[PDB]
């Protein structure tokens, strides 16, 4: 029979014994001990929410979409092989994220390790390989029905893309499939659909997206030889509302100028932690925090734990390390100067967010200062916030279906909808913040900061005119 | 006090005053009034009616303001000022017509032309006939206030001034800002609006993205050109950008629903149909119609949704015109909806010309050999004005902010310094073409009219349009 | 294709072809026009929703559970002709609540015409018939594979029970009983109309539903229970059952029997009798019916909505005089008084009989104390109310039967000892409320002292206000110290 | 000027600046690290909710409610120091929770130090006072105009009671009422519940019953007995009821659920292996271990959830037991569920008499002479009193009522005046008895064993009983 197991979003969830036996291992279950919106926690205190409960969402929208589709549409010829493979994709697809999640994979490894290209995707094929190995569920596949040798590629591909047509698990007539889980195409899959509703629930924001509707209107068609996901003519709107609900999410929760400066913080004390701390790893070898992505035995014990065995240690190697954290305790946070963006289309490239702290103490304010701030007291944050596709819009990439020619797949372009939506679907964040937390400090680190805005035509800080009132006149440009 | 049970707001405690307002028929008259009128018959947990939106504004008029005297003593807002925005909040629609804005937005403006009459001016009407037939004036008294002052300061909540020195004669200039809680002519941001969502989505079934309290917490009065207004925080920006985008999405999604406004048109169709041979009481006996009972309101406090089953059920014969109307609504017999478009560059279509357009829509020549000829009295072409409340404009233009370094110094923040992804205009119209004719031919032929029309004006392409007309969308190069 | 419709309770639904081309249709689309909670929405100003919205849920629910069943259970031979026939009840299983929903099959017939034995379900067989006729639904049925003779006694069946120890059904085999059990369960009253209107009242009303029904359909399952086939549930289920019936009474304690909604109630009732004889429904052929009458003829009942209200109160015509006044009173808030609540005790159950005695026995007490003002019996109205689980005074889980993990395919029973101590002792009790048709201040003291000497009297439960109410009556009761 | 923090229960919370001084030391931050519900995350995976959140939740409410009272009855003079002691007081309630919460002072404590008398709320007071001297937040009191002697006092005694005719130091007799908001010892009804209810709610999956918004509308200090007390209107006595019922429906569905606590035993068993062999540092850098880390706070602040983690990543040889009882429940090799009982008549079970059972159970002899027989250490039988919070009483008999007639008589209301319908009893117990030894062939047996001595100690027939056990079914008269 099969087990049920209650997640407040979804309601009462099936789990097939495949996935039972997946989820019941030390591989899987690690997931209960990393918070989705990592230092979000310190901003919103409902976000307790942890990669686990998420994980078994993301494998319930996984069968409901495909099954949706095989129930409307027999010709497709959707085996419950194929089901299972899709929902054990959805299951392990954040398998591979790190402590305090996106900060471990966009903030922490690329200053620990430059020279690498990770991302929490390729840690998820990797630790779902060694799920498998470690745990002898290759017999359990066979016994349901399932290929091994073809499967488990198509799993792998299902999350991070391909290790004419590119992959290797499934033919050109089943592409669709991989369209639910993690979708290449343009970005509409139940990954999203889950945390949408899940970090809204733990938030204490409302969500707008109606992921039940969208499948109710979906649909297989051809497009260009290939068998793809379609959606109704009239649900285009729905689709830029989805992707508007993203980036709102994002401006408000998940980009949240202190819950940035605590991943920042925590970032921080890790790089001062990591040459100490040791994790065992396979063999017995011994991995640092930074490396145990090499090795998934260490990075199975690599959990938002790590954060409270640097705060109570006693060793005075990790000193350095356990006051940082100390200070997000007492809330000694490092202060936000301001927000903001550049103009144009001037671009701020990755290879130059080293230098920017220079550029700010270095800006020549024409106005009397008490203190001189030197480049290391300052920390600049840049942030690109998008639809997914860096400066494309998404829709331009999806297929529409309409109710008088169901099989015959369309395109909708911006401009058929509303002249309302967005002009562009890509921009830069720089928010600029104060090692020096006192009263003359921060006065000084906000003349620097309006001059360097000036300096780079940069557009005027909202607040401008009142933290800097002898700066904001010198611009022509923004009276 | 009175308590009662609000399912969006909780346990709203009603002051005895309101208590007396509301337990009158001028009042009570909203229970039979629908929200959503005709989006009922679209969404069908729309069942809610004004009554309940009117008691939330009420409520929400007094959490507002009292709210701000807590925070802010110095602005000396009285008990007297409080229960007069809260009177204010609580009567605000009780003009509306039956099936709410179908009245004002549709029906009168066909029956009536010549008249310019909205929901607000009737509700400062009702107000005044409910106070009067009521004996409310010396209950006022009793309860501290000063109904000369104090009714013109309600009704100035409602419609704005009764007649660029200070147009308000209900309250001084150092009280501007109790007149940007019910009905914000200035940006817009009032509590009717946040009330209607918070209600509208729990009925509707769509999740409000929307944080009204929230606003509340971080909103402060701060002197701005001689005048004391509310004023949000900073960092509220962009949340104001998207309380607008909400609204639009609403709009969208829910009033301005496909089949939703062609039946709003149907029974407007039926209520122009009735018109002449409905009688409706009013005072000293005299006799109104539909139409006309705007102009007496002890007429208009019983016309109501009613009126709908008033004509469904009748047996006269002088109605069997308008009762057919709505027995093809029952049947969901509706006029068939053929597809949307939108002008192009910046051609506003004006009102004037709205009578016109289906005319041009039978005048188009497709080259497509048709079945049937189609007259222009077959085709219904609606044209919708989506904005974000002040015409072309940008309403966040129109808000004053204050940071946390500096809570008394209001500032400006302009569209640049939020975000790139923003809207580039701030209003769009929407062109819905419909065929009364409901057959498979004369549907298929009605698309051929449109979707040349649509190439014949240069408007946008239909987005089924490859569909419905494929002989017709490749002769135009602009579509491909 | 498929339509779809957004409920707010159940989210999208879809309806197929045949459902609705049977919505479409002025006997159903009439429910638009009849509210669920009728006089409630005077008291709870967001129980707006009407019968046309639960209706299709109830609907919905039906097509929800059993084709659950069917996934989980092929054996059982769930044809999709039964599933249609299954929704098509649950979607109409309401078809025939009058103006005011309950307030008419509940207290204005029976006090109209205490002759007849009427209930809105009754009503429904014969609207649904009326619909099927009126509407050419027979064709269509047969084109999507039902089976008219069979499947419209089926749901007629579905909807009020047999039609008339052996087999009553005459729509379906024993082999498929369970199919019995999902829209109206006769056995239990475990049902999907429940699982509806618990999660729609109370998403309107503004109290939180603590039954989910989405959990009981997981655990839900057929076996074999003396020669039949019937629903289980899953052992562990027990006590959410438990709380599914207190759930209910809850429901009627806090909302479906407030004491201000049940004299609204009966005022509108009340403006109804006296209404009846003066306004006049075209029936089938043109002939007249009355409001009381109108459930006699379907082309009459369609007309009759809670419309009839505003119809009395926008009323010029004298005859109306006495019914339009009732409802002005409404309006301006002169409702009759609350006086107070009371229950028997031992085991006395007070006889429907003896309802119409009770005002005369009220007024009739004697009180130790001086009055300004006697009060006639026909000042006094009093209302009685039985509440129960359902089945009167049985505990309606000795009749569910449950399963074990262990051994699914056997049914077993679980009694209430089994589950546990905290559970009620009784199933069923009655409450009595008193109100007083003089509203002010000097007869409102007098009624208060009746009523509560009319309780010692009869040796009734002290009023929870009595003390405060008439302070010198209290004390003469031996048993209330 | 006040912090605003986003609670998903309560919405924006206003936190004044002594509060936000407390909440952030090291005291109090280690409530995040503290699961509400221990184990029954591993059982409802949306319970990751931690006692941070719930101990904000709680000042909020008592805020809410102390306030509330306060606007209604001026005539009590509760000031603004008053306010700010019950949110204090609120909102360091749970201070003193172990890991897991309550599987630390309810299983853990109780079993590694017996001779103790020990509790979460004891543990607050320590840990209160800890906080308030090693953060220097006694000058921010007074600052803010609270008088640290008697204050501190205050708060303390709204925790746990009495620190020792009128039994408290902290504020006079007059103001009685304040006791009963956080931690109410006269019937229970305190805003610790309220919040939780709807907490744990959210986060579990389940619909909370009671409306805590509406009993604050229709709340009241009234006189009782020489002192003045909170008093509920007389209608709300089924809601009150409900209340207690709706408690006694979240043990029963999640927190006393059947394998939450075995996981809970299990990580107790873990804990208790782990004790010896983990060292914490505490104040002057002693050594304690877990069991000892309650008499000294400098080391209980960093006893939390952690501690869980640091037993399963450990290689140490001496933790080897405790981490291998820790991978199997990852694994899910949880000790196997056998059946539930009751007892009857009126035989409660001895607290004393819990050792013994597991021998008991062992030492029926089922008349199907088994061919594995199982010793008492492979049985856990867990037992588990369900009662209205006062042990065998109705709270609702400890409730002060009154009537809108006469709102400052205070009154009561008996179980008859309500409903025959209510509960007989206000207390049982369940027995719950589970298995070590996992395989198909001592899973058989153990149900033999467990059904037999169900009818030896004449306890209720299991639910399952018939099935699990059908040989042993029938020897009992009394089961048919
Ligand atoms: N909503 C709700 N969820 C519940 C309830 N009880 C448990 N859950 C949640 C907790 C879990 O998330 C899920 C399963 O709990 P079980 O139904 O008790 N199943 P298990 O494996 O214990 O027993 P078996 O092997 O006997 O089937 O439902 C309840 O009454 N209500
Ligand atoms: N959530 C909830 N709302 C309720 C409940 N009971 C009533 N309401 C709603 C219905 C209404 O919206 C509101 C008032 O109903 P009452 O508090 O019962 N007040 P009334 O005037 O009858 O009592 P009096 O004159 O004796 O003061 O509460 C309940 O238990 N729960
Ligand atoms: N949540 C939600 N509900 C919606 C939305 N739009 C409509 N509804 C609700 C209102 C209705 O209950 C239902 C159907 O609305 P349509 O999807 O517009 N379908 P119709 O028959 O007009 O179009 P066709 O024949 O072209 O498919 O969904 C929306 O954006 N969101
Ligand atoms: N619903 C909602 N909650 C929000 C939002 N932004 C933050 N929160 C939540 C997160 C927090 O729980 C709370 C406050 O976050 P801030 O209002 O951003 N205040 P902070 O102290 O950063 O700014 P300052 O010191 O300048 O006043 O609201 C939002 O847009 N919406
Ligand atoms: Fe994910
Ligand atoms: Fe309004
Ligand atoms: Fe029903
Ligand atoms: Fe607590």
């Amino acid at each position: 029979t099969m087990k049920v197991i209650n997640d407040p979003i979804h309601g009462h969830i099936e789990l097939h014994p495949l996935l039972v036996r997946i989820i019941n291992t030390p591989q899987f279950q690690r997931l209960r001990y990393i918070k989705q919106l990592g230092g979000g926690y310190y901003v919103f205190p409902g976000a307790s929410h942890n990669r686990f409960e998420h994980s078994l969402g993301v494998g319930y929208l996984a069968g409901c979409l495909v099954h949706a589709l095989g129930e409307k549409q027999p010709e497709l010829q959707i085996s419950e092989r194929d089901v299972l493979c899709v929902q054990i994709a959805g299951l392990c697809h954040d398998l591979g994220h790190g402590p305090f999640s996106h900060m471990f994979d966009g903030r922490f490894i690329p200053l620990a390790r430059p020279e690498v290209k990770w991302t929490h995707e390729q840690g998820s094929v990797m630790m779902f390989e060694h799920l498998i190995n470690s745990n002898g569920i290759k017999p359990v596949m066979e016994q349901y029905g399932l290929i091994p040798e073809e499967d488990i590629c198509f799993i792998k591909e299902q999350i991070v893309g391909p290790l004419l047509w590119p992959y290797k698990g499934r033919p050109e007539n089943k592409s669709f499939l991989y369209e639910i889980v993690s979708n290449k195409r343009n970005g509409i899959d139940v990954d999203k659909w889950d945390y949408f509703a899940r970090d809204c629930h733990h938030l204490g924001i409302q969500n707008n997206f109606d992921y039940k509707r969208f499948i109710k209107f979906a649909r297989v068609c051809e497009v260009d030889n290939e068998l793809r996901i379609c959606a109704r003519d009239k649900e285009v709107g729905n689709l830029y509302d989805m992707f508007h609900t993203r980036n709102s999410l994002h401006r408000r929760a998940y980009q949240h100028k202190v819950g940035n400066i605590i991943d920042t913080m925590i970032t921080d004390a890790f790089l001062k932690a990591d040459d100490y701390i040791e994790i065992t790893g396979a063999g017995g070898k011994k991995y640092r925090i930074s490396t145990a992505i090499d090795d998934m035995e260490a990075y199975t014990k690599l959990t938002d734990n790590i954060f409270l065995e640097i705060l109570y240690s006693t060793d005075p190697k990790l000193k350095d390390a356990r006051e940082i954290l100390k200070q997000i305790e007492y809330r000694n946070l490092f202060k936000y100067v301001g927000e903001t963006q550049p103009t144009g289309q001037i671009k701020i490239k990755r290879e130059d967010y080293e230098s920017l702290p220079k550029e700010v103490a270095s800006a020549k304010p024409k106005v009397l200062l008490d203190v001189k701030l030197k480049a290391e007291d300052f920390i600049v944050d840049v942030i690109n916030m998008d639809y997914g596709m860096q400066e494309k819009n998404p829709i331009d990439h999806v297929s529409f279906y309409c109710k008088t020619a169901p099989n015959r797949a369309i395109r909708i372009t911006k401009n058929q909808v509303s002249q309302l939506l967005p002009e562009k679907f890509a921009e830069q964040l720089i928010r600029v913040y104060c090692k020096k937390v006192d009263r003359k400090s921060l006065y000084a680190a906000r003349q620097y900061f309006v001059q360097w805005c000036a300096d780079r035509n940069f557009t005027k800080p909202q607040d401008g005119d009142v933290i800097a009132p002898l700066i904001t006149p010198q611009k022509k440009e923004w009276n």
